[PDB]
């Protein structure tokens, strides 16, 4: 599938850089014809078939195809796609309130504050999983706010770079997400489905309530070993005034066997969440 090959700079003006990763940089932008503001994600293309730098066209097209399907208040939406010899440029909805992570470092949240964010995350993931889309990269860095200055901001899931359609219940590919947040089946290179996202939500919830990462070791291999062994506990110093039901919610997500893990629908009916 081909994208718009006119020069993006003839239609948009770029501004402040919002972030940069291994093969992508995100810049605030403004469409000349409407004055509307977006985030332009420049993804570096692979320049030879056998190279390991840049993103393969198969991977770029998959992310674009997934973004084109989704429209939900808690998920980023795609406006336009351009390309040239060096980059594919996704013109994405502007989410300017910063990461849930950076907003986390400023505060540990109360259970009402945590559940207010978490309910929006669960709503967005319920939408995705209803479409058989696994995100595969849920972590605080990929949870951003629209306006961080209100007592209860609205969040949006971003970064569909690892997302996959799961039309056979599982997909057998390597997902190189970040160790602290990936499920045991990712660590062990096993078939992957929607369940992996639910584990990631359990990790996010643990951090939201405590400010601490449940599996984090001193090295990436330690973290991955801890994940595979389900080597975590609720430290009383961090959880002493956290409700048992909040702990129960986490405990039913941080489950090694994906079949025994709470699903997205389970998580919405769990007594900690269900109104
Ligand atoms: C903040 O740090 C980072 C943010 C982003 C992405 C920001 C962003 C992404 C979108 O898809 C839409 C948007 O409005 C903003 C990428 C790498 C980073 O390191």
């Amino acid at each position: 599938t081909v994208f718009r090959q006119e020069n993006v700079d003839d239609y948009y003006d770029t501004g402040e850089e919002l972030g940069s990763g291994q093969f992508a940089v995100v810049k605030k932008c403004r469409e000349k014809s409407t004055g509307l503001q977006y985030a332009a994600k420049f993804i570096k293309k692979r320049r030879t078939k056998s190279s390991r730098r840049g993103v393969s066209r198969e991977d770029i097209e998959r992310e674009v195809s997934i973004l084109k399907e989704i429209q939900h208040p808690n998920v980023i939406t795609l406006h336009e796609v351009y390309e040239n010899k060096t980059d594919v440029i996704l013109i994405l909805e502007l989410v300017a309130g910063g990461e849930l992570f950076d907003f986390l470092a400023e505060k540990s949240l109360t259970e009402e504050e945590a559940t207010e964010f978490l309910k929006q995350i669960l709503n967005g993931v319920y939408y995705l999983h209803s479409l058989q889309i696994a995100h595969f990269d849920l972590k605080p860095e990929n949870i951003m706010l629209l306006d961080r200055n209100v007592p209860k901001p609205r969040i949006k899931i971003i970064d569909f770079g690892l997302a996959h359609k799961i039309d056979f219940g599982n997909e057998f590919k390597n997902i190189f997400g970040t160790p602290e947040f990936v499920a045991p089946e990712i660590v062990n290179y096993e078939p992957l489905g929607l369940e992996a996202d639910m584990w990631s939500i359990g990790v996010i919830t643990y951090i939201l309530l405590s400010g601490a990462s449940p599996f984090l070791g001193d090295t990436k291999q330690e973290t991955l070993a801890n994940v595979s062994a389900v080597n975590y506990e609720f430290e009383d110093e961090y959880f002493s005034n956290t409700s048992a039901l909040a702990k129960d919610f986490i405990r039913r997500l941080l489950v090694k066997d994906p079949k025994k893990r709470m699903t997205i629908q389970d998580s919405l009916q769990h007594p900690w969440i269900k109104p």
